[PDB]
DNA sequence: CGGCATACG
DNA sequence: GCCG
C-alpha cells in the first residue's frame, strides 16, 4: 500500500465503510480544533481504508498499512471489538463538536468564524438570526438558504442545471463548453453542490467570460445569491421542483484551454486527492502542481499538458479515472 | 525534528 | 498523528 492517495485507486463505495466513517469524525474534531496535521493523519488512514480490496477484520491487518499508529489503530481495534470506539461517540455527542459542524456547514462560516461565535455563547442558527448585524451579505444568504443547501444535491438536478449554464454560456461566448468536475464528475450520486469548469477551444476568447455569463443568468431569474473581471463565482441557483423551487449551490469556473487539464483535474478532486497529488509532486518529484499548471522551478518551466493522462504521466504516476480518485 | 495544498473572491 |  503506498504512503500518498495519488498512487493507488480509491472508489466511492468500498470494504470498510464504518471504520472510515469513524476515523473522519476524528479527523474532522481535529480540524475543527485547528490541528491540520492531525486531521491529514486521520484523513488519509481512513483513505487508506477505502482503498483496500476487502474487509479489515483483525488488528493484525493493519501491520505495514501506512498512516496507521497506535491512535488510528487503537480506534479501529476497539470498532473491531465492541462496535464501538468510545473517543469518537464522546466527539459526536460533544456540543462543541455539533456546534462547529452546524456552523461551518453554513456557506459563508469557516472554522475561525465558527469558533468566534462559539466562543461568544452562540449555538443554534436562530441565536445567528437573531443577532443579523454580526453577518457578512454572504453568511445573511447562506443562513437564509440554509434549509435547502442542507438537502442532498441529486443526479437529476445536475442535468436540468447544466442545460440552463450551457444556454447562458452560448450566449455570452458561442462555442464555448461546459464540463461537470467536483464530486459528480467522480461518480457520486448526490452533493453539498454542482460544479463546472468552462472553457473555449480558442485561447485567449475565454477572457472576460464569467461576468457575461452570470449577468445573463440572472437576467432569467436563476440567481439567488452571487457575490457581484473575475473567473471563479460562488452561487445560489433557483432550481425548479414539482410546483415549486429550491436553492442549489453551484460554482463556476472559466480557465483557458491551455489550463484546461490543470483546472479539470484540480476541480475533480477528492478534496484529499488534490491535497496528496500536490504534496507528492512538490516532495517526490520536485515540481508545483496547482489548478493552472505544473512547474519545475529548476528549469523555471511549465509543463503543457493536453490532457489529464499528460499530467500523470509527467509525474510518474498511473493514470486514475475520476471514480477512482474518491480518496 | 519539520512538514502537512492551493489560489481566487 | 504520523512519515521520513
Ligand atoms: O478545500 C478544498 C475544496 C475543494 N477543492 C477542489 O474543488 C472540488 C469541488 O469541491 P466541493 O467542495 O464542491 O467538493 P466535492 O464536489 O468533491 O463534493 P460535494 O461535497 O460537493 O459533494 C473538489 O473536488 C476539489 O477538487 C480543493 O481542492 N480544496
Ligand atoms: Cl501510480
Ligand atoms: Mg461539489
Ligand atoms: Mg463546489
Ligand atoms: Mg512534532
Ligand atoms: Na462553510
Amino acid at each position: 500500500m503506498p504512503a500518498y492517495a495519488c498512487q493507488r485507486p480509491t472508489p466511492l463505495t468500498h470494504h470498510n465503510t464504518g471504520l472510515s466513517e469513524a476515523l473522519e469524525i476524528l479527523a474532522e474534531a481535529a480540524g475543527f480544533e485547528g490541528s491540520e496535521g492531525r486531521l491529514l493523519t486521520f484523513c488519509r488512514a481512513a483513505s487508506v481504508l477505502k482503498a483496500l480490496p476487502s474487509p479489515v477484520t483483525t488488528l493484525s491487518q493493519l501491520q505495514g498499512l501506512p498512516h496507521f499508529g497506535e491512535h488510528s489503530s487503537r480506534v479501529v481495534q476497539e470498532l473491531l471489538e465492541h462496535g464501538v470506539c468510545e473517543e469518537v461517540e464522546r466527539v459526536r455527542r460533544s456540543e462543541r463538536y455539533q456546534t462547529m459542524k452546524l456552523f461551518t456547514q453554513i456557506f459563508g462560516v469557516g472554522v475561525k468564524t465558527a469558533d468566534r461565535w462559539y466562543r461568544e455563547g452562540l449555538r443554534t442558527l436562530d441565536d445567528l438570526r437573531e443577532q443579523p448585524q454580526k453577518l457578512t451579505q454572504q453568511q445573511k444568504a447562506g443562513l437564509q438558504h440554509h434549509q435547502d443547501l442542507s438537502t442532498p444535491v441529486l443526479r437529476s438536478d445536475v442535468d436540468a442545471l447544466q442545460q440552463v449554464v450551457e444556454e447562458a454560456v452560448g450566449q455570452a461566448l458561442p462555442g464555448a463548453t461546459v464540463t461537470l468536475t467536483g464530486g459528480f464528475r467522480r461518480g457520486k450520486l448526490q452533493g453539498h453542490d454542482v460544479d463546472f469548469l468552462i472553457t473555449h477551444p480558442k485561447e485567449g476568447q475565454e477572457a472576460g467570460l464569467l461576468p457575461r455569463v452570470m449577468c445573463r443568468l440572472q437576467d432569467q431569474g436563476l440567481i439567488l445569491y452571487h457575490q457581484h473581471a473575475f473567473e471563479r463565482s460562488f452561487c445560489i441557483f433557483r432550481l425548479p421542483q414539482p410546483g415549486s423551487w429550491k436553492a442549489v449551490r453551484v460554482d463556476l469556473v472559466v480557465a483557458p484551454v491551455s489550463q484546461f487539464p490543470f483546472a479539470l483535474l484540480g476541480a475533480t478532486g477528492s478534496k484529499l486527492f488534490q491535497r496528496e497529488l500536490r504534496r507528492f509532486s512538490r516532495k517526490e518529484k520536485g515540481l508545483w502542481l496547482n489548478s493552472h499548471g505544473l512547474f519545475d522551478p529548476e528549469q523555471k518551466t511549465f509543463f503543457q499538458a493536453a490532457s489529464e493522462e499528460d499530467i500523470f504521466r509527467h509525474l510518474g504516476l498511473e493514470y486514475l479515472p475520476p471514480e477512482q480518485r474518491n480518496a
